[PDB]
């Protein structure tokens, strides 16, 4: 459910995201702006959400939203260099 | 819900937006990116939706999303000059 998934990402609620993923929710669903849970969590600086989505849920690390922003772009723009470092571990090398 | 509102704006569904507004939905509500119905409709070039929100629902014409962009910024960015001129009047 887009609304539940992206608002849980927004508030940093890893416990809810775990319950969603365990019940087979698609953790890569997108809204009308082509935003993912990983975009929203990266923009808010929620390091533990970002790690959970990347490591446990295996989401795409570089989805592009309506403006072609990736989660890495959001982390830099909003000053979350800790999130940036986690995303960097997934780069095309 | 805010997600149903912004999806109706995204698809240009003026009829759904009218039902929502008549039922007392807050047409200025924001999602987790601080986006409004007006932002999404302007980004998509939906002139009828934009006029409905501005003229009937009386929404704020210049809300700022998390990137500090307004609906006018979105219309310009996506090349919707008719929406841009409508918002300019405010
Ligand atoms: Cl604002
Ligand atoms: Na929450
Ligand atoms: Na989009
Ligand atoms: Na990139």
């Amino acid at each position: 459910s887009v609304i539940n998934l992206l608002f849980a990402a927004y508030t940093g609620d890893v416990s809810a995201l775990r319950r969603f993923a365990l019940s087979a929710m698609d953790m890569e669903q997108r809204d009308y702006d082509s935003r993912t849970a990983l975009h929203v969590a990266a923009a808010e600086g929620h390091v533990e959400v970002v790690k959970f989505l990347l490591e446990a849920c295996k989401v795409n690390p570089f989805p592009k939203d309506r403006w072609n922003n990736t989660p890495m772009d959001e982390a830099l723009h909003f000053g979350h260099h800790d999130v940036f470092k986690i995303l960097q571990e997934y780069q095309v090398q």
